[PDB]
């Protein structure tokens, strides 16, 4: 019952988003290739009980997006070497006291530098730095059994990363650039539906996830339609804030939807028809820009503000001749409708920055 | 230069927040005790090159808050056993094909169940389940060298967790309940400062982080002032949303601060004095509730709405006799001030739910 229903919902999510099955199958295939290689090409126990670092490196350095693998791994690459670099300094350097004090001070400094301000996301390298240094110190005591146990833990962790890179980079690439288009376009549609729902309701009564993907996207090679290196992936994040202004405005509109001083609807149903036209014509420019961005038409947004500007102006010179319903429990309701409509003209006025911010991007791209 | 300045800023942050130094020192002490114990009580190499699981368990199962350690570890506890539980089923169970198909299907199902909906936070147990099963399968091939290499990797990982629990639970406990008070009180003050800044500006011209802590807090024992088990840690999160309503309102106020249709200030400086009194008297009830929550006075919020209600009503019957500035480029500005003031009365009206939601909590506590 519950299991079947959950599986069904997951199935619709998977067919809607086919990346889930592909990514899971890719991880499965990488684990199978590593296990098969170990169990076939090494039946001779030169080393067959200390290779659990290959499975671990495969399961840890493999992520959803290609930019993630390349850029996040490079953080781990310098992170492992930095701890190793100081390790050689403190391996050659009466012995046990120095060992303990070093292993305590280095951990202290690493932890303090990892709990600092806005890097609470650049943190895997510091865990790497702690673990590498602790690993070297818990085992390097001998200098006779050093290399034999040390390189048997580096070669196998390197030839798990090689495969986890090749398989991920040459089977269904999940390029971070495309997901940026998917996020920047879905925003337009969902905001448009939000405005439509906002305006429909008074008459009905009887950049964290967008700039992180930019950091990933600066490392992925020019795929197909992204022509040259250093593609201007700086204006996709600047268009998002331009829309986020209007997102705040429509959020205020919804806060007006669910207010506690709502108007006496019989009174509101006098100025009741022009709002719908303003909303309908405002949704159109917002859907058309999304359509322009999705296929990336290099023809330009030529003067789309016309209909919405005319609608806004006609709304402006309609609130004014019929201003008898807005001014003089009872008094508070009157100004509410004025606050109600005064936001929408602000939406149209703010809609202009979006057009400029997309015209500059369509030229810079 | 840069290093000294960064260190200084970190020093002020640390003296302001002494938990950073304490937590880092505690991790350092745990690493030192583990390393000292290994290097002193085991100079005899029964096993001294395979205990790197003690250092790892210490560095991974140790977190900031006590509730984190106990509850997150329990997720790991059943996570490791669940994979181990099926492992015995698929160890007794012609051999290699079954091995590969099992290690692929189990990984597939675990990954799919980990990339599901709103658990993107309950995910460490699934990594644990993958790693345990892969570990067992990459090594259990022998059944003669099984136990010797297996228990030498369980005893040491258990007696790193024992110390990482004891040290964290009996040296400067960082109880999750107290941080809930700190977050629920800081909110009142910062929102009050936000309102004060909002109202000061038109005349100046010439629950993700609160409900997660609740889940942690349900596992920590009754410390001191929290009397009995099953303390009502359900109303601290319900008061936060009651304040979040007004947070949305003041966010709309700030959106009005930075609008593009701002009023011609010479015109606004006519109805200019009562807003300041309304804001000042509204900040007071908002600071006093924070003071009531901070020390948790069991005396009750007895009729604090009086001053703010009177201020709101006097504002109401002031917009109305002077309504000549609000109605009839020029027309749009007029209704702006009406939207301006119509929000504030909504703030006072919404302020009532907060008092009820805190009166019920002060009785239930
Ligand atoms: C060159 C490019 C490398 C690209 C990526 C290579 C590694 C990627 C790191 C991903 C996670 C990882 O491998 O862990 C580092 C391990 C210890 O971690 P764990 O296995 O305990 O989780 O620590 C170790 O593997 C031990 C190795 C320490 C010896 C390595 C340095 C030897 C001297 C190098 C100087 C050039
Ligand atoms: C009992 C309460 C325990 C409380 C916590 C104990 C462990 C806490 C887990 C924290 C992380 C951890 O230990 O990793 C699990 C390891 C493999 O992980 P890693 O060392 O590769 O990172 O996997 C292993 O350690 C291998 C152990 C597998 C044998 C354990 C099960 C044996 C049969 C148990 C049945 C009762």
């Amino acid at each position: 019952d519950d299991a079947k229903d959950v599986a069904r919902k997951a199935w619709e999510m998977g067919v809607s988003d086919p990346r889930k099955i592909v990514f899971s199958a890719k991880i499965g295939l990488a684990l199978t290739i590593v296990a098969l290689l170990i169990f076939y090409q090494e039946p001779n126990p030169d080393l067959s009980r200390y290779s659990v670092w290959a499975i671990l490196t495969v399961v840890v350095v493999f992520e959803f997006t290609i930019g993630a693998t390349l850029s996040k791994g490079f953080n781990r690459a310098l992170g492992t070497l930095s701890a190793g670099g100081l390790a050689l300094g403190m391996a050659e350097l009466w012995e046990e006291i120095f060992c303990t004090l070093s292993i305590f001070c280095i951990g202290f400094l690493a932890t303090f530098m990892k709990l600092y301000p806005s890097m609470k996301a650049y943190e895997y390298g510091f865990r790497v730095f702690l673990l590498t240094y602790c690993y070297i110190l818990i085992s390097g005591f001998r200098t006779g059994q050093f290399i034999e146990v040390a390189i048997s833990r580096f070669l196998l962790i390197a030839l798990g990363a090689g495969v986890s890179l090749g398989v991920n980079m040459f089977i269904y690439p999940i390029w971070a650039g495309e997901d940026l288009h998917n996020l920047v376009v879905k925003n337009f549609m969902n905001v448009a539906t939000s405005l439509e729902g906002c305006v429909n309701g008074y008459l009905r009564c009887l950049t964290s996830q967008e700039e992180s993907l930019m950091s990933f996207a600066i490392w992925e090679p020019p795929h197909g339609p992204y022509k040259s290196f250093n593609y201007p992936w700086k204006n996709y994040v600047k268009l998002s804030g331009a829309l986020k202004h209007c997102a705040f405005t429509v959020m205020a509109l919804h806060g007006c939807i669910l207010s506690e001083i709502q108007a006496p609807e019989e009174r509101r149903q006098v100025f009741r028809q022009e709002l719908q036209r303003v909303g309908v014509e405002g949704a159109k420019l917002l859907r058309e820009l999304g359509e322009k961005v999705k296929k990336m038409e290099k023809l330009g947004p030529v003067d789309l503000l016309f209909e919405v500007h005319l609608a806004a102006e006609e709304l402006q010179h309609k609130i004014d001749k019929k201003s008898y319903l807005l001014v003089n429990y009872e008094s508070a309701s009157a100004l509410s409708l004025a606050t109600f409509a005064s936001l929408l003209i602000e939406f149209v006025a703010r809609l202009q920055n979006v057009v400029d911010a997309f015209k500059e991007l369509s030229q810079k791209a």
